[PDB]
């Protein structure tokens, strides 16, 4: 029946499910799977998999959907910490969007329209393709997908600068759960701002984002400097980077990735500065000696270049390369956010609970900059002035170490623990992108639990929108009243 619908509208890209291990079926879902933790035999799996290959297809794709009796699941770029573009507890249609990844440059009016199936990387392939002065606002990982990235906000080494990749979002499609394709003015002021940061899956399909391109600089500075320490200058290095970050001009970013084994300590330091070499020596000259950066630690380079090098690609090339994987190891991660400095005691115990775990690891990035002059409403990303750190903590491993899984959860369950008295309060915030099903969810066959459904969802809700919730209730109920466009924590419609 489905099918049917499907070939009546012209949509051919489509496979069923098949129980043969080689199938298509299987290789075009294992193809955006980020997380291997929700890879095996035993996780649910889709009915169909569908690849529309046009606003069009994609409409009709959704109108024959819903005809029938299934939940729809949208994939992108596939890097759902949870998975939840590709799983679902109810029989499930997977809309795959990798076919929808053209972007349009103009270089006259300096802007672009992405469709949402383009990776991060792709993105700024094709920006530093066009211009050696143009850049964009967004997350590290060039396997990352548009779709849910800019969905949900999109923080990255240029958001001290430029804020977060929704922020510089000035039009966008969106196909409704009826197949209406609608811009910014045919979806209205309060479904346009709740699409840049609200959260993917929520709202309907993102078929394309127009963004606003940004100046950079022909050669920017960066650094990447593994100091290898024990755990007191380890600890006193993160207690003084959290002011420095913090309080570097908005022309710089400085942020950490840090682990431990035993009294071996690894701190990589992460540099960037929109100028010249001179200017970013001086500075950490002078803010942070402690670091010991040397003349040749200090690169200059293309933005191009500085994206691909953050994030320990070879060449600008691999960008474009939405398939190359990023890690192959199974993966879970939490995240905090601060709002008073962290006492140097916790970054001595968070380096101790490190130091017993080696396949544990933290990511460290200050906001401030410009994070601290965009309003808190101005997007549904409340966490602006005030914010301090977002803190990450991450457990990661391969195959050969599947047995110590129950292990390596408690771990990081622990270590979230441990933070809980220095970190944000009433509530414990959160970040939609960084979306945690310990936070709970609702299951949205149960009638007792979707009749008091605003008040469970505002657990997880006020932790990643905050004074945002209620505004994002307003505008779901507007856009999807019927619901069609749900998973464990999205924003729920009134009744
Ligand atoms: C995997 C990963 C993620 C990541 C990161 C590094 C890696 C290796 N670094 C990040 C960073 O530097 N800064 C940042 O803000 N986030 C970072 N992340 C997390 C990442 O942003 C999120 O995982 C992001 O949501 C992933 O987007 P992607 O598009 O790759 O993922 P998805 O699983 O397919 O979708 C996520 C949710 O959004 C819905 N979705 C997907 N496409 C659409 C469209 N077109 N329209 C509406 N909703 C969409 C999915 O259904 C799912 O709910
Ligand atoms: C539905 O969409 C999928 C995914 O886009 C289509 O498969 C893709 O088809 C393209 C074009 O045939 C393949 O590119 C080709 O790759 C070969 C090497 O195998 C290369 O020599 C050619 O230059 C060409 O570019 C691509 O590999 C393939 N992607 C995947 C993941 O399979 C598929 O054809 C579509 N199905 C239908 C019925 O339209
Ligand atoms: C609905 O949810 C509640 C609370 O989560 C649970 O106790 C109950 O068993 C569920 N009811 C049904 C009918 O599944
Ligand atoms: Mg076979």
């Amino acid at each position: 029946d489905l099918l049917s619908c499907l070939t009546f509208n012209g949509v051919r890209n489509h496979t069923v499910f098949s129980a043969d291990s080689d199938s298509d079926f299987n290789r075009f879902l294992h193809l955006s799977i980020q997380n291997p933790l929700f890879q095996n035999s035993l996780i649910s799996k889709p009915s169909a998999i569908i690849l529309p290959g046009s606003k069009e297809e994609l409409s009709n794709t959704i109108r024959c959907i819903r005809k029938g009796s299934w939940t729809i699941r949208l994939r992108s770029g596939g890097h759902s910490y949870e998975g939840l573009s590709y799983t679902s507890d109810t029989p499930f249609i997977l809309i795959d969007l990798m076919n929808l990844n053209r972007v349009s440059i103009d270089l006259e009016s300096e802007t672009a329209w992405v469709e949402s199936g383009s990776t991060l990387g792709e993105l700024y392939y094709a920006i530093t393709e066009s211009s050696s002065k143009l850049g964009f606002t967004a997350g590290w990982a060039p396997t990352v997908g548009t779709g849910g990235h800019i969905s949900g906000g999109g923080f990255g080494m240029m958001s001290r600068k430029y804020g977060l990749a929704a922020d510089n979002v000035v039009d966008a499609i969106l196909i409704d759960a009826n197949g209406a394709i609608l811009d910014r003015q045919a979806m209205g002021e309060d479904v346009f701002w709740a699409i840049r940061g609200g959260g993917g899956g929520v709202w309907g399909a993102i078929y394309a984002w127009k963004i606003k391109l940004l100046p950079v600089p022909e050669k920017v500075t960066v650094f990447r400097v593994t100091k290898n320490v024990a755990i007191d200058e380890a600890t006193s290095l993160l207690h003084k980077w959290q002011f420095v970050a913090e309080e570097l001009e908005e022309d710089f970013t400085l942020s950490v990735l840090g682990g431990a084994d035993e009294k071996q300590v690894w701190l990589t330091m992460l540099g960037f500065h929109f100028g010249l070499k001179t200017v970013a020596k001086s500075t950490f000259d002078l803010l942070f000696p402690e670091l010991g950066l040397v003349e040749e630690d200090y690169l200059e380079m293309s933005w191009g270049e500085s994206f691909a090098y953050l994030a320990g690609l070879e060449t600008v090339s691999q960008l474009n390369n939405r398939f190359l994987k990023f890690d192959e190891r199974a993966f879970k991660t939490k995240v905090d956010l601060t709002k008073e400095p962290l006492p140097s005691k916790a970054f001595y115990g968070l380096l101790e609970r490190l130091s017993k775990e080696p396949n544990g690891f933290i990511a460290l990035n200050g906001f401030g900059g410009q994070m601290s002059k965009i309003s808190s409403d101005f997007t549904p990303f409340p966490h602006r002035s005030g914010t301090r750190l977002m803190v990450e903590y991450i457990v990661a491993w391969n195959q050969s170490e599947q047995k110590k899984k129950t292990e390596f959860l408690d771990w990081l369950e622990k270590v979230y623990e441990f933070m809980k008295p220095f970190v944000s309060k009433n509530p414990r915030l959160g970040y939609v992108n960084h979306i945690d099903l310990d936070l709970g969810g609702i299951d949205w066959g149960n009638k007792t639990v979707v009749n008091n459904a605003i008040e469970i969802s505002r657990s997880w809700g006020e932790s990643y929108f905050l004074s945002n919730y209620e505004r994002l209730i307003r505008a779901k109920t507007l856009i999807d009243p019927n619901n069609v466009f749900n998973h464990p924590q999205s924003i729920p419609p009134m009744a």
